[PDB]
């Protein structure tokens, strides 16, 4: 367990992943 870093890369070609701590992924981890 971990999360992906805010403004780190979350463009993981794994399905049901791209799990940013700040939630949103736009290739990089974003926020909303």
């Amino acid at each position: 367990d971990d999360c992906i870093k805010p403004y780190g890369f979350c463009s993981l070609p794994i399905l049901k992943n791209g799990l940013c701590c700040s939630g949103a992924c736009v290739g990089v981890c974003a926020d909303l």
